[PDB]
Protein backbone atom coordinates (compact mmCIF):
# COMPACT_ATOMS: atom_id res chain seq x y z
CA UNK A 1 0.00 0.00 0.00
CA UNK A 2 0.82 3.82 0.10
CA UNK A 3 0.65 6.38 2.61
CA UNK A 4 0.86 9.67 0.88
CA UNK A 5 1.71 13.59 2.33
CA UNK A 6 0.03 16.56 1.39
CA UNK A 7 3.52 18.48 1.56
CA UNK A 8 6.18 18.83 4.02
CA UNK A 9 6.31 22.77 5.36
CA UNK A 10 9.11 21.83 8.49
CA UNK A 11 12.07 20.54 8.57
CA UNK A 12 11.58 16.63 10.11
CA UNK A 13 12.84 13.57 10.55
CA UNK A 14 9.95 11.23 9.11
CA UNK A 15 10.28 7.44 9.89
CA UNK A 16 8.25 4.72 8.96
CA UNK A 17 8.48 1.67 11.40
CA UNK A 18 12.57 0.74 12.04
CA UNK A 19 13.43 2.40 8.90
CA UNK A 20 14.14 6.51 9.05
CA UNK A 21 14.72 9.62 7.15
CA UNK A 22 14.71 13.32 6.85
CA UNK A 23 13.27 15.45 4.93
CA UNK A 24 14.14 19.21 4.31
CA UNK A 25 11.68 22.55 5.59
CA UNK A 26 10.00 23.72 1.84
CA UNK A 27 11.05 20.16 0.17
CA UNK A 28 9.45 18.27 -2.48
CA UNK A 29 7.91 15.08 -1.00
CA UNK A 30 4.19 13.57 -1.84
CA UNK A 31 4.42 10.53 0.74
CA UNK A 32 6.26 7.24 1.01
CA UNK A 33 4.98 4.21 -1.87
CA UNK A 34 5.62 0.72 -1.98
CA UNK A 35 4.64 -0.07 1.48
CA UNK A 36 4.56 -3.87 2.65
CA UNK A 37 1.39 -5.48 3.23
CA UNK A 38 1.56 -6.26 6.91
CA UNK A 39 -0.90 -6.32 9.91
CA UNK A 40 0.72 -3.18 12.19
CA UNK A 41 2.74 0.01 10.85
CA UNK A 42 4.06 3.09 12.83
CA UNK A 43 4.80 6.29 11.11
CA UNK A 44 6.81 8.85 13.21
CA UNK A 45 8.07 12.62 13.25
CA UNK A 46 11.44 14.52 14.73
CA UNK A 47 11.51 18.03 14.49
CA UNK A 48 14.68 19.16 13.61
CA UNK A 49 14.08 22.31 15.97
CA UNK A 50 12.89 19.87 19.01
CA UNK A 51 15.18 16.46 19.21
CA UNK A 52 13.80 15.43 22.29
CA UNK A 53 9.65 14.63 21.52
CA UNK A 54 8.89 12.47 18.99
CA UNK A 55 5.06 11.73 17.56
CA UNK A 56 3.92 9.06 15.12
CA UNK A 57 0.38 7.25 14.37
CA UNK A 58 -0.11 3.58 14.89
CA UNK A 59 -2.05 1.91 11.82
CA UNK A 60 -3.17 -0.58 9.49
CA UNK A 61 -3.73 -0.30 5.82
CA UNK A 62 -5.95 -3.14 5.48
CA UNK A 63 -8.72 -1.12 7.47
CA UNK A 64 -8.34 1.99 5.16
CA UNK A 65 -6.70 4.27 3.42
CA UNK A 66 -4.37 6.83 5.45
CA UNK A 67 -2.47 10.28 4.46
CA UNK A 68 -0.69 13.02 6.35
CA UNK A 69 -1.21 16.31 6.16
CA UNK A 70 0.18 18.95 8.38
CA UNK A 71 -1.48 21.60 10.44
CA UNK A 72 -0.44 24.86 11.46
CA UNK A 73 -2.26 25.34 14.05
CA UNK A 74 -1.11 22.43 16.30
CA UNK A 75 2.47 22.34 14.22
CA UNK A 76 2.20 18.75 14.04
CA UNK A 77 2.05 16.07 11.54
CA UNK A 78 -1.68 14.70 11.28
CA UNK A 79 -2.98 11.34 9.86
CA UNK A 80 -5.97 11.30 9.07
CA UNK A 81 -8.60 8.89 7.09
CA UNK A 82 -9.43 9.32 3.30
CA UNK A 83 -13.03 7.89 3.11
CA UNK A 84 -13.79 8.99 -0.34
CA UNK A 85 -11.70 5.95 -2.20
CA UNK A 86 -11.84 7.24 -6.02
CA UNK A 87 -10.17 10.05 -4.62
CA UNK A 88 -7.55 8.72 -2.54
CA UNK A 89 -6.31 6.43 -5.91
CA UNK A 90 -6.44 8.96 -7.99
CA UNK A 91 -3.85 11.08 -5.78
CA UNK A 92 -1.78 7.91 -5.16
CA UNK A 93 -1.37 6.34 -8.71
CA UNK A 94 -1.04 9.30 -10.52
CA UNK A 95 2.24 9.42 -12.17
CA UNK A 96 3.72 13.06 -11.51
CA UNK A 97 3.69 12.97 -7.46
CA UNK A 98 5.04 9.21 -7.40
CA UNK A 99 8.77 10.17 -8.10
CA UNK A 100 8.79 12.59 -5.40
CA UNK A 101 7.63 9.46 -3.19
CA UNK A 102 10.33 7.48 -1.41
CA UNK A 103 10.20 3.56 -1.68
CA UNK A 104 10.01 1.36 1.28
CA UNK A 105 13.41 -1.05 1.14
CA UNK A 106 12.58 -4.72 0.01
CA UNK A 107 12.39 -6.33 3.82
CA UNK A 108 13.54 -9.47 1.84
CA UNK A 109 15.43 -12.54 3.99
CA UNK A 110 15.30 -10.07 6.68
CA UNK A 111 12.53 -10.46 9.41
CA UNK A 112 13.46 -7.55 11.61
CA UNK A 113 9.87 -5.66 11.96
CA UNK A 114 7.69 -9.06 11.91
CA UNK A 115 9.74 -10.78 15.10
CA UNK A 116 9.14 -7.26 16.86
CA UNK A 117 5.54 -7.08 16.08
CA UNK A 118 4.43 -10.75 15.92
CA UNK A 119 1.69 -10.04 18.39
CA UNK A 120 1.17 -6.22 18.47
CA UNK A 121 -2.37 -5.92 16.43
CA UNK A 122 -4.81 -2.41 15.86
CA UNK A 123 -7.87 -3.74 18.73
CA UNK A 124 -5.03 -4.15 20.99
CA UNK A 125 -3.55 -0.73 20.50
CA UNK A 126 -6.70 0.96 20.40
CA UNK A 127 -7.18 -0.63 23.72
CA UNK A 128 -4.32 0.64 24.88
CA UNK A 129 -4.01 4.13 23.27
CA UNK A 130 -7.48 5.19 24.00
CA UNK A 131 -9.07 6.59 21.12
CA UNK A 132 -12.26 5.08 18.59
CA UNK A 133 -12.99 8.56 16.71
CA UNK A 134 -9.55 7.11 14.37
CA UNK A 135 -8.95 3.71 13.05
CA UNK A 136 -5.32 5.00 14.32
CA UNK A 137 -3.86 5.37 17.29
CA UNK A 138 -1.59 9.10 18.46
CA UNK A 139 1.35 8.00 20.58
CA UNK A 140 3.80 10.81 21.92
CA UNK A 141 7.39 11.02 23.51
CA UNK A 142 5.81 13.08 26.32
CA UNK A 143 2.89 10.81 26.92
CA UNK A 144 2.59 9.37 30.66
CA UNK A 145 0.88 5.64 31.60
CA UNK A 146 -2.17 5.14 34.15
CA UNK A 147 0.17 3.48 36.59
CA UNK A 148 2.61 6.71 36.24
CA UNK A 149 -0.29 9.27 36.79
CA UNK A 150 -2.27 7.88 39.59
CA UNK A 151 1.35 7.51 41.28
CA UNK A 152 1.54 11.31 40.70
CA UNK A 153 -0.32 13.47 43.02
CA UNK A 154 -1.16 15.31 39.71
CA UNK A 155 -3.69 13.58 37.44
CA UNK A 156 -4.18 13.09 33.66
CA UNK A 157 -7.23 11.70 30.98
CA UNK A 158 -7.19 8.25 30.16
CA UNK A 159 -7.53 9.37 26.87
CA UNK A 160 -3.81 11.30 26.94
CA UNK A 161 -2.81 8.19 28.87
CA UNK A 162 -1.05 5.27 27.78
CA UNK A 163 -3.52 2.16 29.48
CA UNK A 164 -1.25 0.02 30.16
CA UNK A 165 -2.10 -3.36 32.19
CA UNK A 166 -1.10 -2.17 35.96
CA UNK A 167 1.80 -4.21 37.58
CA UNK A 168 2.37 -4.79 41.26
CA UNK A 169 5.15 -6.25 43.22
CA UNK A 170 4.57 -5.69 47.04
CA UNK A 171 5.37 -7.83 50.26
CA UNK A 172 -5.45 -7.68 51.55
CA UNK A 173 -6.28 -7.64 48.12
CA UNK A 174 -5.62 -7.19 45.06
CA UNK A 175 -2.31 -10.23 45.75
CA UNK A 176 -4.76 -12.67 44.23
CA UNK A 177 -4.65 -10.74 40.95
CA UNK A 178 -1.22 -11.86 39.89
CA UNK A 179 -1.63 -15.31 39.82
CA UNK A 180 -4.84 -14.96 38.08
CA UNK A 181 -2.70 -13.17 35.16
CA UNK A 182 0.22 -15.83 35.47
CA UNK A 183 -2.22 -18.81 34.79
CA UNK A 184 -4.49 -16.66 31.85
CA UNK A 185 -0.72 -16.16 30.31
CA UNK A 186 0.12 -19.80 30.20
CA UNK A 187 -2.02 -20.63 28.11
CA UNK A 188 -2.92 -18.22 24.86
CA UNK A 189 -0.17 -15.22 25.71
CA UNK A 190 -1.35 -13.14 23.26
CA UNK A 191 -2.26 -9.99 24.91
CA UNK A 192 0.94 -10.64 27.46
CA UNK A 193 3.63 -11.19 24.02
CA UNK A 194 1.59 -7.72 22.31
CA UNK A 195 1.67 -6.32 24.96
CA UNK A 196 5.53 -6.65 25.50
CA UNK A 197 6.16 -6.01 22.48
CA UNK A 198 3.91 -2.58 21.90
CA UNK A 199 5.52 -1.65 25.18
CA UNK A 200 8.61 -1.95 24.16
CA UNK A 201 8.43 -0.33 20.44
CA UNK A 202 6.94 2.77 22.31
CA UNK A 203 9.93 3.13 24.64
CA UNK A 204 12.67 2.08 21.98
CA UNK A 205 11.38 4.56 18.96
CA UNK A 206 9.46 7.49 20.94
CA UNK A 207 11.57 7.29 24.04
CA UNK A 208 8.32 6.75 25.93
CA UNK A 209 9.88 6.36 29.59
CA UNK A 210 6.72 5.05 30.66
CA UNK A 211 6.50 2.46 28.21
CA UNK A 212 9.99 1.69 29.52
CA UNK A 213 8.92 0.59 32.86
CA UNK A 214 6.04 -0.68 31.66
CA UNK A 215 8.05 -3.61 29.22
CA UNK A 216 10.46 -3.73 32.67
CA UNK A 217 7.70 -4.87 34.61
CA UNK A 218 6.04 -7.63 32.14
CA UNK A 219 9.74 -8.73 32.04
CA UNK A 220 9.64 -9.15 35.85
CA UNK A 221 5.80 -10.60 36.19
CA UNK A 222 7.72 -13.86 34.16
CA UNK A 223 11.15 -13.91 35.43
CA UNK A 224 10.35 -13.72 39.22
CA UNK A 225 8.54 -17.67 38.38
CA UNK A 226 10.94 -20.21 39.00
CA UNK A 227 8.91 -23.02 37.01
CA UNK A 228 7.47 -21.20 33.83
CA UNK A 229 5.89 -23.32 31.04
CA UNK A 230 8.45 -24.11 28.26
CA UNK A 231 6.18 -23.45 25.59
CA UNK A 232 6.33 -19.92 27.20
CA UNK A 233 9.73 -19.43 26.98
CA UNK A 234 10.79 -20.64 23.50
CA UNK A 235 8.32 -18.24 22.43
CA UNK A 236 9.63 -15.21 25.38
CA UNK A 237 13.31 -15.73 24.37
CA UNK A 238 12.93 -15.35 20.80
CA UNK A 239 10.92 -12.40 21.85
CA UNK A 240 13.19 -10.69 23.90
CA UNK A 241 16.42 -11.90 21.14
CA UNK A 242 14.95 -9.31 18.66
CA UNK A 243 14.07 -6.67 21.15
CA UNK A 244 17.56 -6.65 22.40
CA UNK A 245 19.03 -6.93 18.92
CA UNK A 246 18.01 -3.71 18.18
CA UNK A 247 18.91 -2.08 20.87
CA UNK A 248 22.50 0.47 21.01
CA UNK A 249 25.71 -1.38 21.07
CA UNK A 250 26.72 0.82 24.08
CA UNK A 251 25.08 0.11 27.77
CA UNK A 252 22.07 1.53 28.07
CA UNK A 253 21.38 2.50 32.12
CA UNK A 254 17.91 4.00 31.30
CA UNK A 255 16.56 1.82 28.57
CA UNK A 256 16.88 -1.31 30.85
CA UNK A 257 17.03 -2.30 33.73
CA UNK A 258 19.73 -4.17 35.99
CA UNK A 259 17.60 -5.30 38.75
CA UNK A 260 15.43 -6.67 36.48
CA UNK A 261 17.56 -8.68 34.48
CA UNK A 262 19.37 -10.80 36.94
CA UNK A 263 16.47 -12.06 38.69
CA UNK A 264 15.90 -13.63 34.66
CA UNK A 265 19.10 -14.68 35.12
CA UNK A 266 17.91 -16.85 38.37
CA UNK A 267 15.10 -18.00 36.69
CA UNK A 268 16.56 -19.24 32.98
CA UNK A 269 19.22 -21.58 34.35
CA UNK A 270 17.41 -24.78 33.96
CA UNK A 271 18.11 -24.64 29.99
CA UNK A 272 18.46 -21.86 30.14
CA UNK A 273 15.28 -21.12 29.98
CA UNK A 274 16.12 -17.57 28.08
CA UNK A 275 19.07 -18.90 26.22
CA UNK A 276 19.04 -17.31 23.07
CA UNK A 277 18.38 -14.00 25.02
CA UNK A 278 21.63 -14.00 27.47
CA UNK A 279 23.78 -15.23 24.59
CA UNK A 280 23.59 -11.92 22.98
CA UNK A 281 23.43 -9.75 26.18
CA UNK A 282 26.66 -10.89 26.90
CA UNK A 283 28.08 -10.39 23.39
CA UNK A 284 26.43 -6.66 23.61
CA UNK A 285 27.21 -5.81 27.12
CA UNK A 286 30.29 -7.20 28.80
CA UNK A 287 28.35 -5.95 32.50
CA UNK A 288 28.68 -8.01 35.46
CA UNK A 289 26.71 -11.52 35.61
CA UNK A 290 24.10 -12.13 38.66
Amino acid sequence: NTVPFTSAPIEVTIGIDQYSFNVKENQPFHGIKDIPIGHVHVIHFQHADNSSMRYGYWFDCRMGNFYIQYDPKDGLYKMMEERDGAKFENIVHNFKERQMMVSYPKIDEDDTWYNLTEFVQMDKIRKIVRKDENQFSYVDSSMTTVQENELSSSSSDPAHSLNYTVINFKSDKSYYLNTVMLQGIFKNSSNYFGELQFAFLNAMFFGNYGSSLQWHAMIELICSEATVPKHMLDKLDEILYYQIKTLPEQYSDILLNERVWNICLYSSFQKNSLHNTEKIMENKYPELLG
